[PDB]
């Protein structure tokens, strides 16, 4: 079926962002579990305090798509002006990286 | 990271999700990753101005890596339309019905 539910494991940062040449960056995610297709939790935050969602995810809704572990997907953002991090997963098992945009 | 340049071919049948929007598994063996996957949802063949909404916006082959899937959810609108993934002599599309 069709009813996919958010990724249950962590990721990791297979590579760390890096900026485009049209004002965004892209990060290429891996994800450890079996659970895909399921949809990936991220957002960009303004500190680890208050997850509310600020930035933009230009790559939005990003799915991993396969049950496959160790499964790659690259995201494309826009971090806001200043100072946020990068949020994946919840809870127990969120990664995060900070980002600074002057 | 530019776009895609070569043929994608879908993994299964394209899947009707309930909600309205369609999601399709995108197959790439380009080695030219990290790319952007040209996607888009048309009127018909011959307007292939994009229609409908991407709810997986901008997606992208992960890397240089081959053999690689995508999954993408579009929005189509109601009635007929074309998923159609490519340019040129790559193109590949898909006439989509949405009731």
């Amino acid at each position: 079926g069709t009813t996919y539910g958010m990724c249950t494991k962590k990721f990791s940062f297979a590579k760390n962002p890096a900026d485009t040449g049209h004002g965004t960056v892209v990060l290429e995610l891996q994800y450890t579990g079996v659970d895909g297709p399921c949809k990936i939790p991220i957002s960009i935050v303004a500190s680890l305090s208050d997850l509310t969602p600020i930035g933009r995810m230009v790559t939005a809704n990003p799915y991993v798509a396969s049950s496959e572990a160790n499964s790659k997907v690259l995201v494309e953002m826009e971090p806001p002006f200043g100072d946020s991090f990068i949020v994946v997963g919840r809870g127990d098992k969120q990664i995060n990286h900070h980002w600074h945009k002057a």
